[PDB]
């Protein structure tokens, strides 16, 4: 009774960088060709979404943001063949288009057809599904889950197991994914190793998670919110450091700790300072370091390439590297086979009408992950 | 007749960095334990020789250099095991003591033994083997082949095929061997993909051999010596482009002449500028970029790092990776196999009194590499 017809629902739509969300009424376009309308059923607070409040991160406002998330198909548009209408779903904010070069690619999973490098905020075709107060509200991310129903294109949606738990499953959409494979898919950490994990959120537990089932012997959380250290550790952390407690540089303290040097580093916060510091802290001769957190916009960081000449290694993912509509599905069958946790991710669960308060929850410190949920 | 003694004998010394080297009267010492004094036959020049000339790097004056080179054992000090006298020898300006955290590691190579990143200019108990003039000379990178003869620790010295042609072996202490593992075992480049080479010095034509016996499908080759372009495309370069000739940035123009990036690029030259630049020209979700090129000293580059989080992977090598003691024998195996060509590297060859002219064929573009024979 709602195939075909625009959808009445709320949304928490943000209308100026440094805002609260307005949780206000929205009309939803139903889905064109290959396009995907969802009953959103469950979201995450990443911090990517608060780049966008903060102008960390720049797209076309207004936006209805949200990214991490997983739902219930309401309906398909002409062409959709992956899905029909009651397939549990979760939106992939890197799109796998399957006919661009890094779709071919063995490695590669920033698809060409994504909305990150130069961002539009529309849908594949251009246009915006969504209405509010009668003016044309833009996408994110080709996702834009902060909507009870949203749309969005085939190749930005993945079918997932018909029983899987929707209110955990859609950390698999943002925070696990990415966090897990920068670990085991992108640094590929190796048995007994000696890791460095700088920035201990949601992103930041997972690359610990992600370490310790590759099998690293040590793993060294790094926060200046001494807040999080219990759960790292509970995690897989075998140390945390605070680099606010010592004299030195981090990066010579976490030299001197593991012996000159450690075989993997990864940033997970987002800062110039700590991207140069991660890629320092790994040994100088086969240290791998993997740049995971995002840089505000525009920004230029210093390095000095001697640190790449000895023989370092330094690289970034989108993801954790995962090719996102082949990954995702395997990676919720994985989750049921309890071959991973996600319960140690989620710190509180909110309705969704309440997603205001529990942002403030992630920039006070206090929460890795609110689900927030519909 | 020389066992024992100090030998007195012709050596390049260089006092003073921006002027011509010394061709002068030194006293050898003798070898002590685990050392071993070697006659030198040949010995290449080097853009790093150049670099210690110019302040681009920075090594404590005066000093011998050399670095490129191949002689034969003349005595071996107490306590040496793996040569003799009268072995054909090459030195190793990375040691291998295959006893440090490093020499253990199954990929890297930079032995912490080295005196590249700390550099005192002294054999391995901290003395120097040299005297001229009246002054201790100073040694560089624990080989210093501008001279008849050279005191070498054990771990820096590789002994190799008797049947060996000095005047082109030499050739495997450094340049070769750089700019062919740089390729093969470094960037690991593979079968069909597209190469950007950018130097064609000789580190950089040998990173195009690599690349092509990798079984790159293109292979292009940058160097603002357009001069450098026919012997490029001899050792496997499909393609040259000259910087000059643009008014767009080159690595616009590569990403454009590779459909969006290429696969492979080699940063061959040693400018903050051109290795930005080599890592933007490769495909930003797969591509990878390799420093070879040693930077003038203690100077920061400044590069954006959404570069390295779409997925390139940015690292360095010093000699290509190649573990040194391992891979020296074996690489002159391989050539006396005829497993690779080193002729067309050569293209001066000079006695040892005309250093200095050689070293002016290397800064007119003019050489490659000149060999000198003593
Ligand atoms: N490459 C990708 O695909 C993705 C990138 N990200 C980015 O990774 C980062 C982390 O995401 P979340 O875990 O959700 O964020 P988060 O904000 O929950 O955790 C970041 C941690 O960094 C710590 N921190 C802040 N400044 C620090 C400093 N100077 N030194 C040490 N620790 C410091 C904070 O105490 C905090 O615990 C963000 O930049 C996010 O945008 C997130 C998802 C996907
Ligand atoms: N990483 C390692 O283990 C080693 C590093 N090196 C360094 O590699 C670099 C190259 O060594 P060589 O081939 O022997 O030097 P080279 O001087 O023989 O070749 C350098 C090439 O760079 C070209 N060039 C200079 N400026 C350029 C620019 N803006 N754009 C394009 N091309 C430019 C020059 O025309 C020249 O052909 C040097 O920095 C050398 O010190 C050398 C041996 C080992
Ligand atoms: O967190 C989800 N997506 C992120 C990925 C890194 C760049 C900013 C957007
Ligand atoms: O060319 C030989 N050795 C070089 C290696 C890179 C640092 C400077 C010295
Ligand atoms: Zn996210
Ligand atoms: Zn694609
Ligand atoms: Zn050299
Ligand atoms: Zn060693």
């Amino acid at each position: 009774s709602t195939a075909g017809k625009v959808i009445k629902c709320k949304a928490a739509v943000l209308w100026e960088e440094k805002k609260p969300f307005s949780i206000e009424e929205v009309e939803v376009a139903p889905p064109k060709a290959h396009e995907v309308r969802i009953k959103m059923v469950a979201t995450g607070i990443c911090r990517a979404d608060d780049h966008v409040v903060s102008g960390t991160l720049v797209t076309p406002l207004p936006v209805i943001a949200g990214h991490e998330a997983a739902g219930i198909v309401e309906s398909i548009g002409e062409g959709v063949t992956t899905v029909r209408p009651g397939d549990k779903v979760i939106p992939l904010f890197t799109p796998q288009c399957g006919k661009c070069r890094v779709c071919k690619h063995p490695e590669g999973n920033f698809c060409l057809k994504n909305d990150l490098s130069m961002p539009r905020g529309t849908m594949q075709d251009g246009t915006s599904r969504f209405t509010c107060r009668g003016k044309p509200i833009h996408h994110f991310l080709g996702t834009s889950t902060f909507s009870q129903y949203t749309v969005v294109d085939e190749i930005s949606v993945a079918k997932i197991d018909a029983a899987s738990p929707l209110e955990k499953v859609c950390l698999i959409g943002c925070g696990f994914s990415t966090g897990y494979g920068s670990a085991v898919k992108v640094a590929k950490v190796t048995q007994g190793s000696t890791c460095a994990v700088f920035g201990l959120g949601g992103v930041g537990l997972s690359v610990i998670m992600g370490c310790k089932a590759a099998g690293a012997a040590r793993i060294i959380g790094v926060d200046i919110n001494k807040d999080k250290f219990a759960k790292a550790k509970e995690v897989g952390a075998t140390e945390c450091v605070n680099p606010q407690d010592y004299k030195k540089p981090i990066q010579e303290v976490l030299t001197e700790m593991s012996n000159g040097g450690v075989d993997f580093s990864f940033e997970v916060i987002g800062r110039l300072d700590t991207m140069v510091t991660a890629l320092s802290c790994c040994q100088e001769a086969y240290g791998v370091s993997v740049i995971v957190g995002v840089p505000p916009d525009s920004q230029n960081l210093s390095m000095n390439p001697m640190l790449l000449l000895s023989g370092r290694t330094w690289k970034g993912a989108i993801f954790g590297g995962f090719k996102s509509k082949d990954s995702v599905p395997k990676l919720v069958a994985d989750f049921m086979a309890k071959k991973f946790a996600l319960d140690p991710l989620i710190t509180h669960v909110l309705p969704f009408e309440k997603i205001n308060e529990g942002f403030d929850l992630l920039r006070s410190g206090e929460s890795i992950r609110t689900i927030l949920t519909f």
